[PDB]
């Protein structure tokens, strides 16, 4: 028996889930389109109107929920949107990451893609997690996609309004909330960053394919309050987890000032391809090359640096490299040097010393990092004194 | 009075255009959105049907109308879209150009991205024009779009297929219609590159503020016949319209073998920035550093360079660049050496060096093309020979 009510029609025996105010999610068709179909109980017709207003005026982007129609009632108002193939719940909880490559760090860069769209309207989502992220069925090309979706707790700020009140609505959902919006002594309040901490334990739970930062289920969002989080999945000395760790404690920090912005977010390393970390690598190193030695720039690169050189990085690459090389092994900026003239000198290289670095540009970068995970990460902190500069706008935001 | 169908409402008074087959587009509404309502006879039931079909399973492109709904009626048929602002042709003919910047060619990218989407479902849209590009509402941030619309000529091609049949359909609409439409001894099938030809058009019809490439409205469908045409609004010593006719020729060439995809197209400098044409140019640069002089790479290069460098290049630079230089003058490779050294160079340049050649990046890069206006042009027609390789994947396709 498929149901009619107008242009949208969908079957009851083909439900998709339910939600908090006893809303259940069903399929079914508005326009000859495959769809997802909201029913909304009378008690629910502002908190449906507040999101389907919300979602008619930020859908343009393609990482918000697609909405169709709605088509209202004797006793109901239903929603039409965009048919999904998961959540992102379900895609951490049933897929296998070693056959996905580099999608999972993809759903991560286009959900904060859409909620960066979000706060260019003066949006807060205010209620991020995995459960209301969705995953597009592939396309044409066999692709997909994140989107945002459920905008039934988000703000729109007037403009010029920073922030918003605890007291209007319910906090979130438990376990995702940041703590400004739940602690009781609080002097400031919540903005747009509560949306980034959420993401911020969105990108742990993805990474480390099903934990949170702050533990299990019923400590977590007492640990939020807390401040007790640990990101163990991620290794100290592997690169990626480094770079990772940077941003996710950034982005989960207990001042919400120190939070990144969803655009910071966007031009962070994490989401850099090989051949754009080897890019900022010899940025920073042709920038540097006539800068004193005991100016602001090359102070700050090489403050703590001894350690990500490894004392002495002439003795941690390999041989053939050894070979052909002036340079100080405790400077970082020296390590940098090496590699922009072993790039650029690339095509002029012996056999067995291109054979080792591999090839350009992505063994080149990954021989590099693999083996000082931590020169990434060191360099685009301290190279955030030039974030300012022409030359370094594809890395930084401002 | 308010018609009303159903979710689509409008009002008659407010017509926006007509169509053939005597349809007519009003303002209206669809669910609390503003849209253009197209009004549907009997007799197109299916030239609607058709259209209504290809944009519903193509509209994901941003640069390809937006379609909502269809509501059918008793006598009637109506089509709910995007309501736009203006066609590209109300834009040419009614906006002063002065105070636009680069947004004309901004829309000849977005439109050319719409086609190459249409192009990748196996899409042919057949009857591209200025008419039927539509330039959308300004944005929450003012911004503005292209996006292709009227579907009703397009033709999908069944998976594998190339080409499609000149007997089926009317062949466009006068005016720009690639020439195998209608030449009576063809011998070929057109294919894809009939959308090219009329993007061709399009493109000098926005450049050129007006013109066709095949002159006035009584000529030009019998000059496209005849391949009599020309771009006199192109200077043949400007830098940028050197840039567009190269791209403009090839886009209608008779031969549709010989015209670019919408993937090249959208490759071509005539959309890249100063940047990215200063970064090409120091690519070829760092390329062809230790290539041979009588090798297959520095041989083209050189085909023909006397004229690009001007005989001496060393006599067109300004007097305070003339000092600080080995030079071959009449060598293209020697001219790109001297700009990648003094790019690498430049915070270490006098003072009066780097004032005539400007701030990097914009200034310089124009310091050179304006005083060698085919300096790009012919380096990158050269440089295809290296389109295939890792380093040049920005600037070609393949």
């Amino acid at each position: 028996s498929v149901v009619i009510v107008g242009k949208i029609s969908f079957c009851p025996k083909d439900v998709l889930g339910h939600g908090a105010e006893g809303t259940i999610v069903y399929r079914g068709m508005f326009d000859n389109r495959d769809v997802a179909v909201k029913r909304i109980l009378p008690e629910c017709f502002s908190f449906a109107d507040r999101e389907v207003q919300l979602l008619r005026e930020s859908d343009e982007h393609p990482n918000v929920i697609r909405y169709f129609c709605t088509e209202k009632d004797r006793q109901f108002q239903y929603i039409a949107i965009e048919l999904c193939a998961a959540t992102l719940q379900e895609y951490v909880e049933q897929k296998d990451f070693a056959h996905l490559g580099l999608e999972p760090i993809t759903l991560l860069q286009q959900t904060t893609s859409g909620l960066a769209h979000l706060h260019s309207l003066n949006i807060v989502h205010r209620d991020l997690k995995p459960h209301n992220i969705l995953i597009s069925m592939p396309n044409a090309h066999g692709k997909i996609k994140a989107m945002i979706s459920d905008f039934g707790l988000c703000k729109k700020l007037a403009v010029g309004r920073h922030s918003f009140s605890r007291r209007s609505g319910v906090p979130g959902t438990e376990g995702w909330i940041a703590p400004e919006m739940l602690s009781e002594d609080c002097k400031e309040n919540p903005t747009y960053t509560v949306d980034i901490f959420s993401a911020g334990c969105v990108f742990y739970y993805v990474i480390s394919e099903g934990s949170h930062p702050f533990g299990k289920s019923l400590q977590r969002q007492a640990n939020i309050l807390l401040g007790a989080c640990s990101l163990d999945c991620l290794h100290p000395e592997k690169h990626e987890d480094v770079i990772a760790r940077e941003l996710i404690e950034k982005m989960i920090a207990m001042d919400p000032q120190k939070r990144p912005s969803a655009k910071h977010v966007l031009k962070h390393p994490f989401f850099w391809s090989l051949e754009k970390q080897l890019q900022f690598f010899q940025d920073v190193s042709d920038r540097i090359e006539k800068e004193s030695l005991d100016g602001p720039i090359v102070k700050q690169l090489e403050r703590g640096g001894r350690a990500v050189v490894k004392m002495d990085w002439r003795e941690n690459i390999t041989v053939p490299l050894q070979t052909d090389l002036t340079y100080k092994g405790g400077s970082v900026r020296d390590l940098l040097r090496a590699m922009r003239n072993k790039k650029h000198h690339y095509r002029e290289l012996p056999a067995e010393v291109r054979e080792t670095l591999g090839s350009l540009p992505d063994d080149f970068v990954c021989y590099f990092t693999s083996r000082f995970p931590h020169l990434l990460a060191h360099t685009y902190r301290a190279m955030e004194l030039c974030s300012h500069e022409r030359l370094f706008q594809p890395y930084y935001f401002h």
